[PDB]
């Protein structure tokens, strides 16, 4: 028979992946749009594959359980060969590299702070030393894991805060985190890429301070997948010819800065 379609896991996160609005019902792959959907399209034509997009069943990016070491999210879907690729804003980190493979990065970012304007707050240190303004991150994503494992004094203190208040400050999605910033005294620890999108849509919101780390998003594959190196080559081509730059400008398109 013919070559089977690759199963591609991904996750809803604007402007990387969203449900396309339309007047008539959309089915299958047609339901989705965004930067990572355009990226997937390019990879499919460059490499020559067909695909089926499936949103990660548990709704998570992926983190490790303390007791049994098991992963969840898109990372686990790859480990168990439930997906061939993860094409998503999936952060490349060493602990993830121990269990899945990544392409070279298609976008760079660092953690920063999303908050409201008109406060004196200027850095993570300003949050860490107090408990009136709450703060948190998306549960079972790389930002949460960054704080959970960091030995940096400020970040360790911030994790102590988040851990004891997990149910109230760790959030199910970035969208929910943004809602917390709009509806309570709350600052979200969010990746800088995503903050740039959010603050250009909502002129009430701003980034606080700079980037506290530096890393990239990559396409994930199960360990040993032959697709990983081929996808790296494709990403480099897309980068060199200006396509990734154009794609970012398209999806990131107020507000004064
Ligand atoms: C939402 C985001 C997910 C993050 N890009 C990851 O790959 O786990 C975060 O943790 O801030």
């Amino acid at each position: 028979g013919s070559n089977r379609s690759l199963i591609v896991t991904t996750i809803l996160e604007e402007p990387y992946v969203l449900f396309k609005k339309s007047d008539k019902p959309l089915y299958g792959n047609d339901r989705f749009e965004g930067y990572c959907i355009d990226l997937l399209r390019e990879l499919s034509t460059i490499l020559g594959f067909t695909y089926e997009i499936r949103l990660v069943e548990d709704g998570k990016y992926g983190a490790q359980d303390d007791v049994n070491g098991q992963w969840n999210g898109m990372v686990r879907e790859l480990i168990d060969h439930k997906a061939d690729l993860a094409v998503a804003p999936l952060t490349i980190t060493y602990v993830r590299e121990k269990v899945i493979d990544f392409s070279k990065p298609f976008m760079t970012l660092g953690i920063s702070i999303l908050y409201r304007k008109g406060t004196p707050i200027d850095s993570a240190d300003d949050l860490a030393k107090q408990t009136k303004i709450e703060y948190g991150a998306v549960e079972d994503g790389s930002t949460m894991t960054f704080f959970k494992k960091s030995k940096i004094s400020t970040y360790d203190k911030m994790w102590a805060f988040m851990s004891s208040r997990r149910q109230s400050v760790l959030v199910k999605s970035s969208e929910e985190g943004i809602q917390r910033v709009l509806t309570s005294d709350y600052a979200l620890l969010m990746e800088s890429t995503t903050i740039e999108f959010v603050t250009q849509r909502n002129c009430n919101l701003t980034q606080i301070g700079g980037l506290i780390d530096s890393k990239g998003y990559g396409v994930g594959t199960p360990m040993g997948s032959p697709y990983r190196d081929k996808i790296t080559i494709a990403i480099l081509q897309l980068q060199e010819e200006g396509k990734l730059h154009m794609m970012k400008e398209k999806w990131w398109r107020g507000c004064p800065e």
